[PDB]
């Protein structure tokens, strides 16, 4: 079965690498709004999430969407859990000066995202009327985060998301979390948690944010050093990860008159696909020739956390991204069957 599914990742692989000057229109748009920012008093310290990721896509079958984050670092942060959410948080500062940059966002102690959100629109709004390179358009839809999605031309859009940083110990919810010690090993994990996390906002609540962990397992993916860097150890967990990606976004839009599916998005599909990576830790479990199984054992784990509707969030275990108050029961059986479908047919989104 691994034929079909080879085809599949080859023409993803050529709308991913065909030229397009889409990612130096963004760039362009990008570099303006961060030095309009950066002579901003609350914005000075703002920068780009990764350097080289203004052409960061997170939806694998649009290469003219693309979403960009930009991270201000708050330095001596202090974080209260909401409403043990585990993952929610309020943000109020040690204080070292009175006032430092961001003073004009509090609230009592706590930092208003709304109102953080509503200056860096603002700032931005008035920066894309002043763009005399091409025509930028910026929507303002709900939700909180992605805050800021721009339209550049007729097919391009760019969704910006604004993160705090912090360079402290990662909260305590995610001690038991990134459990890779049997897969990338438990050196790995400790210098993981060494890196900064995020808090993006979503009650002016902010949530915990990992993007930057993805690319740091998914350039170094085995649990030998050398996975993929020859002919003999060459693995197949990158293509099971975007063939899981690319049949949730191909569901989404067969369904997009409905509302069943709204809930999902590619972050329940990484979850779960880094599950799996912990359940079979071997690189010969994810041997390029048994490609069709492995895909199965990513589709069978995804079906067993819709019917059981439990999918533990991969840096905090107690948040469970499939429970009743998340996403309703209604909706997952949905996806379960649409999935089966799939399954049982030979995949027919994929040919189509
Ligand atoms: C986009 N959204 C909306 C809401 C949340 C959300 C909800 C609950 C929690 Cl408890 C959290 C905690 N924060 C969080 N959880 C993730 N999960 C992954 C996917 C898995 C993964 C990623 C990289 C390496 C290995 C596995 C990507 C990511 O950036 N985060 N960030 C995040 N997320
Ligand atoms: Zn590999």
């Amino acid at each position: 079965g691994a034929s079909k599914l080879r085809a599949v990742l080859e023409k993803l692989k050529l709308s991913r690498d065909d030229i397009s000057t889409a990612a130096g229109m963004v760039k362009g748009v990008v570099d303006h709004l961060l030095l309009r920012l950066k002579c901003d008093s609350a914005f000075r310290g703002v920068g780009l999430l990764n350097t080289g990721s203004y052409y960061e896509h997170v939806k694998i079958s649009a290469p003219n969407e693309f979403d960009v984050m930009f991270k201000l670092e708050v330095p001596r942060i202090q974080l209260e859990e909401y409403s043990n959410t585990r993952a929610y948080y309020f943000v109020k500062f040690k204080r070292n000066p009175k006032e430092n940059p961001l003073s004009q966002f509090l609230e009592g102690e706590i930092l208003s995202a709304s109102k953080m959100l509503s200056k860096f629109r603002k700032i931005i709004k008035e920066e894309i009327n002043d763009i005399k390179d091409t025509d930028v358009i910026m929507k303002r839809k709900r939700g909180g985060s992605p805050a800021v999605t721009l339209l550049i031309s007729e097919k391009i859009s760019v969704d910006i998301t604004l993160a705090l940083e912090s360079k402290s110990s990662w909260p305590a919810s995610t001690q038991e979390g990134l459990r890779i010690q049997n897969w990338l090993s438990a050196k790995v994990r400790k210098q993981l948690r060494l890196k900064p996390f995020y808090l993006v906002p979503k009650e002016e609540t902010w949530r915990l944010s990992f993007s930057h962990i993805e690319k740091e397992i998914l350039n170094n993916h085995g649990k030998s050093k050398t996975c993929c860097e020859n002919k003999e150890e060459k693995c197949c967990r990158k293509d099971c990860l975007k063939l899981m990606k690319y049949l949730l976004e191909q569901l989404k839009e067969r369904f997009k008159d409905k509302k069943h599916l709204d809930k999902f998005s590619s972050y329940h599909v990484k979850t779960a696909f880094f599950h799996v990576c912990t359940q079979n830790p071997q690189d010969s479990q994810w041997d390029r020739k048994d490609l069709g199984l492995c895909f199965d054992n990513c589709v069978t784990y995804f079906l067993q956390c819709l019917r059981t509707e439990k999918l533990e969030n991969y840096f905090i275990p107690e948040f469970n991204l499939f429970s009743s108050n998340l996403i309703d029961k209604r909706s997952k059986e949905f996806l379960t069957k649409q999935i089966e479908y799939e399954r049982n047919n030979e995949f027919p989104v994929f040919d189509e």
